[PDB]
């Protein structure tokens, strides 16, 4: 119920990645947080210490008697601490190399190493260096299907393209999942927002800075992995709080601070967006924040709103759910069995999310503001899949969100 997630980021650059950190942090019950990294960027090119993370966690530090009241899994301040690490401290392909590993890019090494089958992500808040560096020294001392192993069990989330190490694992490598967002501009919520919900909520608040430029630019490298019940990042034409990727495309360029380097690698291939994709969800995504920097404050579960938990057709599983039915069949989809730990009212919403599968058609559904709705598929849905969504929201304060997406593949 939890994916693995390595973030590189260029502190330092723009307090965006401050606050994005933070929100990490309050949100690292979800997630499998496997390393912190602090690198470099064509807006940030040298680095030489942790001292922004090191600010960031002494706060989580403070913050984590609360937040462990709220959820269970809140990785310790020791354990954040014993992940917090340098990677490389220059610019690009040319901190790649020889005698240029570091922290970060062994870490990076050892956690696609793990005996654990799930894959790990790995995302460029600024460049992608750190992890060119972990592939490059793979690559310079294991064979051929090592690599190719290794490969198969990484991705990369870039943020905009901010250096050519980026590009240089795309081309090189083109069988590994590898996305370049740029569209993650559009979802983010007001100052007046960070500054009552967020800002004013003790120790993390006080560590969360005000917006220079955008807010939050790099976030979407985590919100992609935030709910397993909605979207399976791997899959990444699925569409969720990260965005949705349905191709590649030639030659997505960086941010303006690297122009003309990307092109001595084309052709390459990038995953990234067909249109914006992050602001649909943005209710949901706000509402979720101000609720942890609740659990942050607050030492009583009572005194916070937790998120409602779906259940469809019995199952509890927080992960897509996958059936297969006939063309020209109903399926029933019953949420009934969702439950509120709060002791909450339910709304159900179920939806056709028909940008995201296969079908070309359109999917109605019975009863859609019910918990308990009846899909009908189409006679001409064979060898197609139908992604049905329940988004399911409490009347807590504020409104809190839950998904779960059922991918129907019809025969
Ligand atoms: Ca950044
Ligand atoms: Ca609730
Ligand atoms: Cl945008
Ligand atoms: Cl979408
Ligand atoms: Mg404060
Ligand atoms: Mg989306
Ligand atoms: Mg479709
Ligand atoms: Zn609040």
């Amino acid at each position: 119920g939890r994916y693995r997630v390595i973030h590189t980021t260029d502190m330092g650059a723009d307090p965006d990645d401050e606050q994005s950190l933070v929100r990490q942090l309050v949100m690292a019950n979800e997630y499998d947080l496997e390393g912190i990294i602090t690198t470099t960027g064509c807006w940030k090119k040298s680095t030489s210490n942790t001292a922004y993370v090191d600010r960031i966690l002494n706060a989580y530090s403070q913050a984590y008697p609360n937040l462990s009241k709220h959820a269970e899994g809140f990785p310790t301040p020791a354990y954040l601490d014993s992940i917090n690490v340098m990677g490389q401290r220059g610019y690009g392909m040319g901190d790649v190399g020889s005698g240029k590993d570091s922290a970060g890019s062994n870490l990076i090494i050892a956690a696609v190493d793990k005996d654990d089958p799930r894959p790990v992500w790995a995302t460029c808040w600024g460049g992608c260096n750190t992890i060119a560096q972990a592939v490059w020294k793979v690559q310079n001392t294991r064979s051929q299907a090592q690599l190719d192993a290794f490969i198969s069990k990484l991705r990369v989330y870039d943020i905009l393209g901010q250096d050519n190490a980026g590009t240089w694992l795309a081309k090189n490598f083109p069988n590994l999942i590898y996305i370049r967002a740029r569209s993650v501009y559009s979802w983010q919520p007001s100052d007046s927002y960070l500054d009552n919900h967020i800002q004013s909520h003790g120790a993390l608040g006080a560590v969360y800075p005000n917006r220079r430029y955008a807010t939050e630019g790099d976030t979407p490298a985590f919100l992609h992995m935030a709910n397993p019940g909605l979207n399976d990042p791997s899959v990444v034409s699925m569409g969720g709080w990260g965005g949705r990727f349905p191709s590649k495309q030639a030659g997505v360029r960086g941010m303006s601070c690297m122009s003309g380097e990307d092109a001595v690698y084309d052709t390459y291939y990038m995953y990234t967006e067909n249109g914006e994709s992050i602001k649909r969800w943005s209710t949901a995504i706000h509402n979720d924040f101000q609720a942890r920097m609740d659990w942050a404050i607050e030492s009583n579960y009572s005194a916070a709103n937790h998120h409602p938990v779906p259940v469809v057709n019995n199952d509890a599983n927080e992960a897509v759910m996958y059936l297969n039915a006939s063309a020209g069949s109903t399926v029933s989809l019953d949420a009934s069995g969702s439950s509120d730990p709060d002791g909450d009212s339910l709304n159900y919403s179920w939806s056709h999310y028909g940008e995201a599968d296969s079908y070309s058609g359109s999917v109605s559904i019975s009863n859609s503001s019910s918990a308990s709705a009846n899909v009908q598929i189409p006679s001409n849905a064979g060898g197609k899949d139908i992604h049905i969504l329940l988004t399911l929201r409490d009347n807590g304060s504020p409104n809190l969100y839950a998904y779960r997406r059922v991918v129907i593949n019809v025969q």
